[PDB]
């Protein structure tokens, strides 16, 4: 049974003690955009036993082309990695994979409340109801939308973690912390990077928001440039690791997936069951199982 996790500060805990989990993030869910393949139950099992993965991240399309808002099959695709990290006795976040999602509002809060229902029980789950904001206001913008759908969660699960995105592109968590979300109890905020193109100035704005009071988790970073693309930066990423291992920060690498851009885990063709050999991941992949089998046992 994975322990329920809780916020304390700028801690998430586990069993009363800071604790933090390491694995993959699934590309975007959405039908046609590729990623939809390794959605299933065969992957989930094989990064935990080949990658000692103890987290995955589904990454519901909603607004883009072929998303939830659209396409609803997207939320079966989700529904059976859910089950997956339940059975495996993995953690799993319930992304809602939009840049836009103060614009839908009573969606997001019908999509969380029937996650709710069904997982709640689960130690497993835990809820991102804002993947990436844009250059918008935490004030004004993120944070009503984001009180409404806390209190819609919070009404049937009254205990696993809410992950709530931050500004551009979650990055501006200093700004969080400054207008935290209150009244709600275990309640945390989202950072990400990618080491190709973020580096110390993004980790003094997440030192900020720790020495603040809140705790981060870095539901998505790449190894690779800020657009998905480019080389492993090597030297930015094991700084970013080491940061995130001292501030007991749980981490998902994008992305589990075979496109043709530096991101992907995966060379074109591996197969959507999993069961890959080392010579099927790219220089990202086999960085990111690295980080991953390695990262501290709690």
């Amino acid at each position: 049974m994975v322990a329920p996790l809780s916020v304390q500060g700028n801690k998430i805990l586990a069993n009363g003690q800071p604790a933090s989990f390491s694995g993959m993030s699934l590309f975007w869910s959405n039908t046609e955009w590729g990623g939809e393949k390794y959605y299933n139950a065969q992957v989930v099992s094989w990064l935990k036993s080949d990658w000692n993965a103890k987290l995955v991240r589904a990454a519901m399309g909603v607004e883009d082309e072929g998303g939830y808002l659209t396409d609803p099959a997207n939320k079966d695709r989700v529904t059976q990695v859910v089950d997956a990290a339940i059975a495996n006795d993995m953690y799993v976040i319930i992304d809602w994979h939009s840049h836009n999602a103060h614009q839908y509002q009573s969606q997001a809060i019908a999509f969380f409340q029937e996650m709710a229902r069904k997982y709640g029980a689960n130690n497993h789950v835990i809820y991102e109801i804002y993947n990436e904001p844009l250059q918008v206001s935490w004030s004004n913008t993120i944070k009503p939308y984001a009180q409404a759908v806390i209190a819609a969660i919070r009404a049937i699960d009254p205990d696993n973690l809410i992950i709530v995105g931050t500004p551009t592109w979650s990055q501006d968590v200093d700004v969080a912390a400054n207008d935290p979300i209150t009244g709600y109890q275990n309640i945390a905020y989202t950072l990400h990077f990618y080491a190709g193109t973020h580096g110390q100035y993004l980790r003094d704005k997440a030192q900020t928001a720790l020495n603040r009071g809140i705790a981060l988790f870095v539901t998505e970073w790449g190894s690779v440039n800020a657009n998905g693309d480019g080389a492993v930066a090597n030297s930015e990423t094991n700084a970013w690791v080491s940061f995130m291992k001292t501030n007991h920060i749980s981490n998902a690498n994008w992305a589990l997936n075979d496109k043709v851009e530096g991101a992907s885990a995966l060379v074109p063709g591996a197969s959507a069951n999993g069961g890959w050999v080392n010579s099927q991941l790219t220089a990202s992949g086999a960085l990111a199982k690295s980080i991953i089998s390695g990262w501290p046992s709690y």
